[PDB]
């Protein structure tokens, strides 16, 4: 049966996690982003904040996730014109008995969903691709790198 | 500036949206899923419910999204062994002045994040790929299909 | 698999539901309630409000529950000295395609949990008993009475 | 006792509400806002989005408030240099049996709190003043104007 | 007046709490549970997860409850055929200045409410009985047992 | 770009913050408060609890705010008849790497909004004035007093 793994006996150590996500753009969507949106606000700006908010809401969205007080959240949402791609990166930090991989992953996922929300009016077919972990530190397994 | 588009004058019509997401599995992750998990519960079962819950929480996660009472939510999380892939599909329905594309997309995204959460212990490199809309009906633009 | 039953085709009708719950008191707990609490506030007052708030949060707590805009919520938390019992009753109303039995039941459950929270300092053994539905109207099954 | 007034019998009509709030700035705070902040982001931008989000969260914050699906939310956060004041205005709309005065008021209050949050590093004494309703339409009382 | 008791000066110690709840079944409800439900999913499975989620949401539901990061949550929802009863048990753990009795109690209460939600279609009269604390450790009062 | 300032390296120290807010009353509103309200419950009582709840929800409302476990929350909502004013004061405490000024400010703001909610039926023009910080301790800047 499902369970929130017990980590009460484990010590409180410094944890960090970094993830990224991408939104593939059509020419119509790119044109829209280079102008500030399509009558609704700047998608990149709104998405960046949605990511930070999402990081804090992670334990509420992921069933078995441990609720943790976050000590740091950085989110970047930038347009890569030549690649016709929007790249989202998020780094979360804390001092706990469990990692913050889910917080970083969720921040990127929701920021990507927000980019989609504000560009779907012009392109409903936009795809969110490659939500993945890039790095993490802390824990017994130690440092991990993609 | 950002804004929740005014749709007060628009009529209350039947809306529907269907999206999907994929989690690419390593052999280690697949082996884990074919046994029910790695000491934490069945990832597919927990993820399916997380998707339904996420659909209802959509307006809270997406800044400019319209809060709507949902009349239907279906989520499926199945293992595709040969493809070493987990496929998530979600269909949301309602009667409103705006669509539920975000609810379907968010349900798939969070279900995928939950699959990742429960398999990351064995494979931190698992990737969430192709969160995308498959269909939607209702609205002026009418029926849309990928 | 679990699913939020589709009721999009069903008409929007007037629904109502009434439930109740009881907290059995020890002499120590009763004595505390007859004085306004044990250094923390009036349990009956705080619990009554917790019930109203809980009714609105129902869809977030019950996985397959339909999110609905509530049009009415009444909660009563009264002390029955002779019976050494606290009786909670809640009636919820709305216009929807599904009932509000869960909203009434949840309001009573959380109000009871709040009574417990503020009296557990003196009596950790207090029991919440008989959370049950008393009545409901609306829907195909029509009127129901215990 | 407190109660969420029953309005189930009332018809679903178009409602609107507009409110405003002000943040009085010190010279130190003004100087900070004219540069984009003090190492944390643009206070006006973050506050504007916080207001929209807050409007949707209103029923969760105000105990007896009726949960309603919002059909429109507009928030503006502008700097009034000469007056050394930040003015926040918010207009909310919906179709319901109750008004959205609380949604407009809460949107302004939280946007103001966010402006404070991002400028308190330089000026902890900043004051939020005059959160007040400016207009509302719909309901039996009809149109109201300050 | 109500207040969240100040425990800032108290040390951060290991706390644990265990509670249980019961749902009394009619023959109709039992028959339904022995088949996996009545067209909506397995009540026992969905309820078990609802309990874990509820434990994390406890401070949001109980007014004066202290917000705490949980380090462990275990919930079990089993069918007791002979007794025509569903037994829910939940154990919560953490390191804090206050106990987690409310988290254990709330987890059981919401799991029970979820069992009711998915069986009320066949039996609206099902009763939730005996939500009660079984054990707790940590704190000045020390170990407690029912 | 906006960011939740990293304070992971900072030590966990005792923090405190006190804020206040005022609601200016018309004679109609004052008369209503001296009787317990206008058919909806006691505004002062409901508002006081809304403030405590709001303090716990602060990080969810303020975008860049750090999520923290609160160890103490005190809120007072009193009527000042001669001044025709309702005064709200709130003191929040915790042990963290950041302050709780936002929690104190938000508690006062929401309590004030609740007072408004329950008196707006008789006076829609009521104004919330002077939400401001009165004191705070902890942090490098040390003790601060208005």
């Amino acid at each position: 049966r499902p369970r929130m793994v017990d980590v009460t006996e484990k010590p409180e150590t410094f944890r960090t996690a970094t993830a990224e996500a991408f939104v593939e753009l059509t020419e119509e969507a790119l044109s829209a982003l280079e102008k500030g949106g399509v009558g609704k606000g700047d998608p990149l700006v709104v998405a960046q904040l949605a990511g930070i908010l999402a990081a804090k809401k992670t334990a509420d969205l992921i069933p078995l996730c441990h609720p943790l007080p976050l000590t740091g959240v950085e989110v970047r949402v930038e347009l890569l014109k030549a690649e016709k791609r929007v790249r989202i990166e998020a780094t979360v930090k804390t001092k706990a008995e469990t990692g913050v991989e889910m917080e970083a992953m969720t921040a990127c996922a929701v920021a990507a969903l927000t980019v989609y929300d504000m560009l779907k009016a012009a392109s409903k077919g936009l795809v969110i691709s490659q939500v993945r972990l890039l790095h993490k530190a802390g824990g017994k397994s130690g440092e991990w790198r993609r």
